[PDB]
């Protein structure tokens, strides 16, 4: 019978509480790059962006890859439900960061796609994260997202 253990719930508030700290790291590395700060070169923003996808990647996988996760299905509703959510939530995250980037590097495949995907950006990301909070707090996981 699968079920979201006391280490899971553990291991899911850590690693979103590192996850919203990467994306927080990004942004700053984004707008100094933008701004074309002295130190902040596109070398330097590819380089850092880089890191912090792949670990973003990680703390994404750890949490899709627990047991309950990834047998979501057949466990409570409300995991279930995180499942989906945290998916879609932690996918159009990083998707947006890897564009962001791409752009700064003059590439725009990947805007296309990403309007394509994501047709109402705005709407989409005030309503993943609103079923996120309540995903979590259902969950009994006390994580306030940083949105």
């Amino acid at each position: 019978r699968p079920k979201l253990s006391t280490k899971d719930l553990a291991l899911i508030k850590a690693d979103l509480a590192e996850f919203e700290a990467r994306e927080l790291s990004s942004e700053k590395i984004l707008k100094d790059t933008i701004k074309e700060e002295s130190w902040s070169d596109l070398d330097f923003a590819n380089d850092n962006i880089n890191q912090m996808i792949g670990t973003m990647k990680r703390y994404q996988q750890e949490i899709l890859s627990i047991d309950a996760i990834k047998r979501a299905s057949e466990a409570s509703a409300d995991t279930e439900a995180f499942k989906k959510i945290f998916k879609e939530w932690s996918e159009f995250k990083i998707e947006r960061i890897q564009v962001t980037i791409d752009l700064l590097n003059g590439k725009k495949d990947s805007e296309a796609v990403f309007k394509k995907t994501y047709p109402n950006q705005i709407i989409f990301k005030k309503v993943r994260t609103n079923k996120l909070q309540t995903a979590l707090n259902n969950l009994k996981v006390g994580y306030e997202l940083l949105d």
